[PDB]
């Protein structure tokens, strides 16, 4: 159910393929920030979820560098997939920028994104 | 400089290989929590950091399931690599557990880990 | 505009009074967790906001101990007030529990709450 | 044990008084960021921690505005006090800046600070 095209509240696009071994691979296109075009993403997910009523834990990373731009930063999203008629991935994320050692204290942003599956 | 064996402050070991295009691949062994043996890890890093003096942005994920246990959770570390004599990777992490909807508010833990090659 | 009664998506209630010196004082009643009745809250807010189109930065803390229960934990909410016809306080929070030194790594939860002002 | 003068790893000084019912009052002086002089701080702490061996839960807020500057932001630290010979306060913090709606996604920074009386 994870595999497919998803969009978040900002208009960003997340295209992912879930592998049988727990691997997530795909491309991400961000509606905001210092980004252009597609960026490679790689992640992991729990391929043997609990079967009560719980979500599937997962996470993925994107380094903001492709052939067109490099923002010297990486974002990791951690959250869970909640399947159903209306599938959603609720996340919390951390965006770290490469900084000198003096600005290190302000290298990391934190937010939350909710993704909606197309079709 | 990233490629290698790293250890954090809790006793975990992180073995990673950094590929030429920004890929991070390896295995993780946790010292705490519901965990036993190695777990596969994957991530990405800036394979062209700035030349000022800044660290190298990176991140990776470890889903806590292997052929022995499944804690139904995944951790993502976000931080930066800083080279030099005493190379370090400073990160902050988010641990999300699969939960029912009524427990989603307390699904995520947050912490910080410092990795060194010592 | 901050002063008043607010509710979040979980059904929790936040009654606050904003002082002229940047102080926030009031009571909080949580719909979830190890809590019962009212808990004292104290915080600070930027009493001289930018006047472009931006929110007002603020934060407050609640220690989960009152005369009825003690959860040995404290939550701090950090966010901004966005006034208007439909006033909202968008937050991110950290809940830390007192732990032994060995469980310290798992002492802190992180989430996000959106509050809606009544009337 | 909480009452006193504390310092973090960046050079900031935290002067607090802990009241009998759980109130935290004091002043903060930052060593980094847009900041100059002391800022008022208020918080709460568990005024009846458990007797096992656990730390004391606490939190406080500092709005970054005083009679000299206004960074239009507020930081909240959440963590715990651990007594003993080398008393420490370990925390994680969230720094939110007032933003326009189109910049709300990047309104909040997150970090961790360790305070000692040294
Ligand atoms: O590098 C700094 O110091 C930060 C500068 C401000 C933002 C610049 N942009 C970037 O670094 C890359 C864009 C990241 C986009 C973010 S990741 C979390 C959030 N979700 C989403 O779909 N888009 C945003
Ligand atoms: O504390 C508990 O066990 C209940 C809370 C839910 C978490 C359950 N999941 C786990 O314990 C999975 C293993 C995570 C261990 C973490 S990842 C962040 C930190 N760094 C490290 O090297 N080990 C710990
Ligand atoms: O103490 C632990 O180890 C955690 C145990 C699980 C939760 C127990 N509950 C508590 O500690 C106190 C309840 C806090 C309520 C939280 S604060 C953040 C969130 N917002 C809101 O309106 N309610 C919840
Ligand atoms: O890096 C910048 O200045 C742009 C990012 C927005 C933040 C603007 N606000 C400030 O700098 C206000 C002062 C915060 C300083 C922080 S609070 C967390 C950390 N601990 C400490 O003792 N000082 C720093």
């Amino acid at each position: 159910g994870i595999t497919g095209t998803w969009y978040n509240q900002l208009g960003s696009t997340f295209i992912v393929t879930a592998g049988a071994d727990g691997a997530l691979t795909g491309t991400y296109e961000s509606a905001v920030g210092n980004a252009e075009s597609r960026y490679v993403l790689t992640g992991r997910y729990d391929s043997a979820p609990a079967t009560d009523g719980s979500g599937t834990a997962l996470g993925w990373t994107v380094a903001w560098k492709n052939n067109y731009r490099n923002a010297h930063s990486a974002t990791t999203w951690s959250g869970q997939y909640v399947g159903g008629a209306e599938a959603r991935i609720n996340t919390q994320w951390l965006l770290t920028s490469g900084t000198t050692e003096a600005n290190a204290w302000k290298s990391t942003l934190v937010g939350h994104d909710t993704f909606t599956k197309v079709k």
